């Protein structure tokens, strides 16, 4: 495993959301989960979302993958950024382990850049927090103060990261890195919902569910002086309906769980067949075998429910519900009597069918 | 001019979204406004949504609207409803006036129903409030207690509608019509939002405004046993965007402007070819016209603005916008001094070239 020498109350104290570090040696004698050309190839493939981006004589190009070949791109001033590679490379997604000291809901996906000297984006701004971590080779990172591509700033961080470095940026600080020497770089991102998002999504639960069905009744109608007013008193009840719906408590836990459980890059979702029965789920797990989430699968407790890629997940054993969310492998000890019960055995028959959990690999 | 003999005070006390009532002689040698065979041209007409209901040993039938002709119908049991006659024809309109006692933001439209004896669409509940208004012929009309078609039930008022009587009744009372003799029927219809309604509009001018841009920002993220879970704080935090961008008091007023000057049917947008320049629109009042609003089309105050059809309207001069509000007709008399904005005269040819208002007919 990963392990960061970090110090965590520190870095939440003096950094988090607040101010851009670079840590020096955040992993000791880093080797990188993923090679160059492995991530090349990765990129050929359709399902996977990744980008090649050029500069030459002061313009700027970018591709959009698959790339069906590299055969001709140059020595220098080139950068190949692929998406949540994560979802597609276990190796990869060891690497967002170890920042589980921030929240689960909070985090996001890890892209990988790989640059020759000369590549990269350009400088810029991000509406979400990243942890760069520098793998092999050397790129300069250089980071402004709080004001996308942004104009030249004057850098408050200017370093040249080395195998293990990591730089941390909180949103809303401009930066511009490039590669010194062939660089892979891997961003563990981090995401947070906008209130457009929010209220958005939580519009389309009340549609689907057909919640929100009360009209608004008016038995002591104001009068008015003129017919084709809007009083404030009407506006406010109005509103009144609104907020209210929104504070239903129980309601308002459903929705944020379904709505925050899902990724923002698509899933490997391969369905066995034939599905699992619940007996072969029982089976497997007794016999000593390792249930593992899919990569990138967001699972997440909410009160006393889970969330797993958008669906609810209800069951009155707490600890093997727990340990879903919590544990990325999971045994049979994991779940305790919970096995005992054929609802739940069903429920992870279920979850595996759909293909978010799988049997060793 | 239709003239109510309610006593309006006693209506809204007793009545108004309490408790139905016939309301006998509402008017006084009531003449219909329109007639059947008036009614059954509209109906052939593909702008207007009309529906002809029958029933036949035990078995009803439904239709849609138009209708190419009615050659072979029957003596009875059958009726036609025509949606929205108001906004095809102005004598209809006039009928809705005298109902300008009750806020324009909450009436709907005109539904006019033909039936021969027998005619009528059956035990049912509505969820908005109608006046219903017996022109020729005679109906049975009945209504129960509070609990679309429903079982038998019950009646607290049965009684026979004679022309100028009124039926009004509340939302949730079930009721049962049918004609005794070739019967002419007025609905005058209300409309009252749902909060699913109203939180669904908000999130589409959120969106369409792209406001609501500010991020969940965590520098004080709480700590937590379990990495997974998802704490009530930043539950709490989250619903507080939420409720905070409702609370926007000038967004929140724009919105509602927009979304309840809307008409639940489709409006005779008739554009004026060519186009009146803002000139025409000046000498046209300043020599008397009439400028008429366009039947249906709703025109509302909020705060200083008026919003017609879901479009905002601005103006420093406010008696000659709230004239826009208030009257259905208006001359150069209600404009008064801003006739003499160039500003405002252009706002007035927006409006009509958008077919909002037109010229005498
Ligand atoms: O890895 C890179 O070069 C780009 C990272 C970055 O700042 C971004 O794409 O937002
Ligand atoms: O005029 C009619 O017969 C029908 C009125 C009515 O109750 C309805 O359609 O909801
Ligand atoms: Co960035
Ligand atoms: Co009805």
């Amino acid at each position: 495993e990963y392990q960061l020498t970090l110090n965590w109350p520190d870095f939440l104290e003096r950094h988090w959301q607040k101010r851009p570090v670079v840590l020096k040696r955040g992993f000791n004698n880093f080797i990188d989960p993923i090679s160059p050309d492995e991530l090349a190839g990765l990129a050929m493939e359709s399902e996977v979302d990744s980008r090649l981006v050029s500069h030459q004589d002061g313009k700027w190009q970018v591709s959009h993958g698959p790339f069906e070949s590299y055969d001709h791109l140059g020595e220098t001033n080139w950068s190949l950024l692929v998406q949540a590679v994560n979802h597609w490379h276990e190796p990869t997604a060891a690497l967002m382990r170890p920042f589980r000291e921030l929240p689960d809901w909070r985090i996001d996906d890890l892209m990988i850049s790989f640059s020759v000297p000369g590549g990269g984006v350009g400088p810029h701004l991000d509406q979400y927090d990243v942890f760069i971590i520098q793998g092999t080779g050397r790129r300069r990172w250089r980071v402004g103060e709080k004001l996308l591509q942004v104009d030249p700033f004057e850098a408050i961080i200017d370093e040249e990261l080395e195998p293990g470095d990591i730089l941390y940026i909180p949103p809303g600080f401009p930066h511009e890195g490039y590669a010194l020497e062939n660089a892979m770089n891997y961003s563990v991102g981090f995401r947070a919902p906008n209130t457009r998002e929010l209220i958005s999504g939580f519009a389309d639960y009340v549609l689907q569910r057909e919640l929100g069905g009360n009209y608004y009744s008016d038995p002591d109608v104001p009068p008015r002086a003129h017919p084709a007013d809007v009083l404030p008193q009407e506006m406010d009840k109005l509103r009144e309906m609104m907020l209210e719906l929104i504070n239903q408590p129980e309601h308002f836990k459903q929705w944020f769980g379904e709505f925050i459980s899902q990724s923002r890059h698509e899933l490997d979702i391969a369905p066995p067949e034939p599905p699992y029965q619940p007996d072969e789920i029982y089976d497997a797990l007794k016999q000593g075998e390792v249930l593992v989430r899919l990569g990138g699968l967001r699972v997440l407790r909410i009160g006393d429910d889970v969330y797993a890629n958008g669906e609810k997940i209800d069951s009155p054993h707490r600890p093997a519900l727990d340990a879903l969310a919590s544990n990325i492998a999971l045994t049979a000890e994991n779940f305790g009597d919970a096995l005992e019960d054929p609802s739940f055995l069903a429920m992870l028959a279920a979850l595996v069918n759909s293909g978010y959990w799988f049997f060793e690999g």
